[PDB]
């Protein structure tokens, strides 16, 4: 009832049965024939001999008196990896995952060879929750170290947690039986219940029509939880501690939907919300009034359903300038669509825009590039009268606010006349300082019930102006 094995491909370390026909406490005398002659002398039944690779054994075995029937052949063996051994386990308790780290002792395993890790995660010493395999190769014989994490389903909070781990050595060049390792000593990490919160997790967000599960610590039987009317059957944990599963989990209200366990005398719970993220920002368009600043108004898609400390947050960053601007807003005072200011940088006059949107459950980005001056939108303007030289015509003088003295305009002057007919003309002004303007006519009928309205331009093509105040001075008709 021989038996040979092996944990470096180097080395076989034997043990062969009981005694025939001597009793109990006697030497024994091994040899070893194969090319070379060496013998042994030992006390007990193993015998740790090299290993050969390729290559027959001879063996002989003496009781050491009362003669010995011991002769027997080598060679493949049998390899049983060094059972691997943890290094360090750890955890997250915010993202309730966990974090282990061991190091394949690979230094004192001599040919690349690959390997097979596997990860066993349970609960309670019991139930298995992850199992995983990841496969590689024992790098040069050097000591790797690999790490592994895993965000569980539940809190770690609420239940004990251990983890173990073995691995299988397949050398391509060995002709033995190649078995797993035993399983890495244990390692668990469970909470302290040291808080206020029994319920897990608070205030958590996910996406709407997802799976989710609840914790709920406690020392007194909990008799029932529900969600939102609803009950839901409870998961025995360990100590009268409580589970729950949801799924298709359903938009939460302004309000997160709440989750309450209820015991004999209290009663606990958290709150959740369920909402989407933030819808790509539609409708990107900057334009600007006076070349000094720009813009830039959007409009939300769907509604993210979360709102208040969680509610959906814009910003907009410029390409080359580099500078930004993230709009913080009120709880939803705005309507549906809203803007933001982007001071023009001097000598700019092309913006790479990208609004960006932050969300707790996801981000979104539309970006448009411009030509601010194609995109100009002038004011209305403001306090002007019809006064002008003795004859002919009306001289007039409008005012319009900003900075365009660099541009020139194409503001049409709409000539109405007594309640009847109302021609077209347009002349065209450069920019002046920040102040009114001077404009001209030619050849007006004096009097004849005549009225103004007059509506500007720009060099560059884009939107019109609001008409201003309607004038009907009419200078002097008899003298
Ligand atoms: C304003 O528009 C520019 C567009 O101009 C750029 O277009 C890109 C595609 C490239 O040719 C670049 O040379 C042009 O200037 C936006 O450009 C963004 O550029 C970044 C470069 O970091 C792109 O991301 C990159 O993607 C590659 C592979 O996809 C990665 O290897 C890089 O690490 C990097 O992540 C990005 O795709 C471009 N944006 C999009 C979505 O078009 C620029 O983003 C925008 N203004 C800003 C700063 O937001
Ligand atoms: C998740 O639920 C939806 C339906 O939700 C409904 O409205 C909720 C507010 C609540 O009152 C629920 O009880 C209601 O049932 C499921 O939607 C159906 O999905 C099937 C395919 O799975 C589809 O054929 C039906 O048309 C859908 N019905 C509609 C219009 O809602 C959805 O399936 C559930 N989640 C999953 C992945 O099964
Ligand atoms: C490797 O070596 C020994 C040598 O005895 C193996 O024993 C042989 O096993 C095979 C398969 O069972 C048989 O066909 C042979 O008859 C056995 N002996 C001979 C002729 O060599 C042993 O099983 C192998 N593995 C171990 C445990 O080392
Ligand atoms: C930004 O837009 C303006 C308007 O298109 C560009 O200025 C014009 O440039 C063209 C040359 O293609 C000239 O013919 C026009 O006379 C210019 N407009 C006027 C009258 O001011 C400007 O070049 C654009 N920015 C850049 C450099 O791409």
């Amino acid at each position: 009832d021989l038996k040979c094995v092996t944990n470096n491909l180097q080395v076989w370390q034997c043990s062969w049965k009981a005694p025939s026909g001597t009793g109990r406490g006697t030497d024994y005398e091994v040899c070893i024939e194969q090319r070379s002659r060496s013998c042994y002398q030992l006390e007990k039944t193993s015998i740790k001999i090299p290993a050969l690779s390729h290559g027959d054994y001879e063996i002989t075995i003496n009781s050491l008196h009362d003669f010995s029937k011991f002769t027997l052949n080598e060679q493949n063996v049998s390899l049983i990896p060094d059972t691997p051994e943890i290094l360090q386990l750890s955890a997250d308790f915010s993202t309730s995952t966990l974090y282990l780290k061991w190091n394949d002792r690979g230094s004192v395993f001599p040919h690349r060879s690959n390997v097979i890790w596997e990860i066993k995660v349970l609960r309670k010493e019991s139930m298995e929750l992850v199992k995983l395999v990841t496969h590689q190769t024992t790098l040069n014989g050097k000591d790797t170290l690999h790490h592994w994490s895993w965000a569980s389903d539940m809190p770690l909070e609420c239940a004990i947690h251990f983890v173990e781990i073995r691995c299988y050595i397949d050398n391509l060049h060995f002709s033995g039986l190649e078995e797993w390792s035993d399983w890495s000593p244990v390692k668990q990490i469970s909470w302290i219940p040291d808080s206020q919160t029994k319920v897990f997790p608070q205030d958590k967000v996910i996406l709407v029509g997802s799976d989710i599960t609840f914790c709920c610590v406690s020392q007194e039987k909990v008799l029932s939880a529900l969600i939102g009317h609803t009950n839901c059957p409870l998961i025995h944990l360990d100590g009268e501690n409580v589970a729950i599963k949801i799924r298709n989990i359903s938009v939460s209200a302004s309000s997160g939907t709440n989750v309450v366990f209820t015991t004999e005398d209290n009663i606990f719970g958290t709150v959740i919300f369920a909402g989407y993220p933030p819808d790509t920002p539609q409708q990107l368009n900057c334009e600007t009034h006076d070349l000094k600043e720009i813009i830039c108004s959007w409009n939300p898609g769907r509604v993210t359903a979360l709102v208040g400390p969680r509610a959906t947050s814009y910003t907009l960053v410029e390409s080359f300038s580099g500078k930004y601007v993230r709009l913080k807003r009120a709880e939803a005072p705005t309507n549906e669509s809203y803007q933001l200011l982007f001071q023009m940088l001097p000598n700019q006059e092309i913006y790479n825009f990208t609004l960006n949107a932050h969300n707790p459950l996801g981000r979104s980005q539309s970006t448009i590039l411009v030509n601010i001056t194609e995109k100009v939108y002038p004011h209305t303007p403001t306090s002007f009268k019809v006064k002008d030289i003795n004859s002919t015509a009306v001289k007039l003088s409008w005012h319009l606010p900003g900075n365009f003295a660099k541009i020139n305009f194409l503001c049409e002057i709409e000539i109405k006349k007594s309640n009847s007919v109302q021609e077209q003309r347009n002349v065209t002004i450069q920019g002046v300082e920040n102040s009114s303007y001077l404009v001209a006519l030619d050849k007006l009928n004096p009097y004849t019930l005549y009225t103004f309205r007059i509506r500007c331009s720009t060099e560059t093509f884009w939107k019109w102006s609001k008409w201003s105040n309607k004038k009907q001075h009419l200078t002097t008709e008899a003298s």
